[PDB]
């Protein structure tokens, strides 16, 4: 899209997957895994599969990690695809940069289960952390795309049910509006190689299972954001989801939340996945690390 061989290669990988033939839900899941999950973890990364209050999950951490600091992470994929298979490498880089443990959730996906299952799962995982003696002031929630919206919905839900809120939230290209009403869905239509309004609406239909698309916990564009901890919002300048990120930040600030928006010029959706081969990916991951160190450290 822009002029650096690194970015060209990435935009290329993206435009390729987008044009690979697929027939089924699991084809789409597998293709994502092929695109984003084909590189190994560094040899020094430790992982463990476990259940947290019934939710399948994975500890991910690098040497030197503070075992009392937890980044509870909610992967993207439109609430339909994605998993630790697509995300664990990116998460291992964030873990190292922040010097903390990541707890990655393989939360329930649509169409098998609809909204609000992922909110339920995030609440369950958080309650598990608390029950096991982790301190809210040392926990942050993070996520990308659907998972970025889920961070906000889960924080609101936690407040609504009286759980002690964590120290921070990190939202990477967050999806906060099921109806894709953002003007960037038009403005960046020709610029965004991976996300467009039609696809967003399709995934929304699958996730919602017939429920109201403006439901605050599906579309936190409509949620009460008061009381939330500081948020870091990153998004790419060519994204159709750009206005989702802008709206989240604006609405959060209006509700008295310490929210900060970073728009990274020329970057595609969740460009951080491509940190191994993209400078801006590593730079954004370092920034997340600094934010986490300032909030849960």
């Amino acid at each position: 899209m822009a002029k650096s061989p690194e970015l060209d290669r990435v935009i290329g990988m993206i435009r390729e997957r987008a044009a690979t033939p697929r027939k089924t839900t699991d084809d789409d899941r597998r293709l994502y895994e092929t695109m984003l999950g084909s590189m190994p973890l560094d040899d020094d990364i430790q992982t463990e599969r476990l259940g947290v209050n019934g939710v399948p999950a994975e500890w991910i951490y690098a040497p030197g990690a503070r075992d009392d600091q937890v980044f509870l992470y909610l992967h993207g994929g439109g609430y339909v695809i994605g998993s630790m298979r697509t995300h664990r490498v990116m998460l291992s880089h964030i873990a190292r940069a922040a010097g903390c443990r990541v707890l990655g959730l393989d939360y329930r996906l649509a169409p098998e289960t609809p909204f609000p299952a992922p909110v339920e799962d995030t609440v369950a995982a958080y309650r598990w952390l608390l029950a096991h003696g982790y301190d809210p002031s040392r926990i942050a929630l993070g996520g990308d795309s659907a998972g970025g919206g889920l961070v906000v919905a889960a924080l609101v839900a936690l407040r609504y049910i009286g759980e002690p809120l964590p120290a921070a939230g990190v939202c990477l290209s967050p999806w906060i509006d099921m109806e894709a009403t953002g003007e960037s869905f038009t403005t960046n239509a020709t610029m965004d190689p991976s996300v467009n309004k039609e696809r967003v609406m399709w995934f929304a239909a699958l996730y919602l299972g017939g429920k109201n698309p403006q439901a605050p916990l599906a579309s936190p564009l409509y949620a009460d954001l008061q009381g939330l901890p500081p948020l870091l919002v990153q998004v790419g300048g060519i994204e159709t989801l750009l206005d989702d990120a802008r709206a989240l930040t604006t609405r959060a600030k209006a509700a008295g939340v310490d929210a900060d928006l970073e728009v990274w010029d020329d970057m595609p959706h969740v460009w951080q996945h491509f940190a191994p081969i993209l400078p801006e990916g590593k730079q954004a991951i370092a920034r997340i690390g600094e934010f986490l160190r300032k909030q849960i450290g």
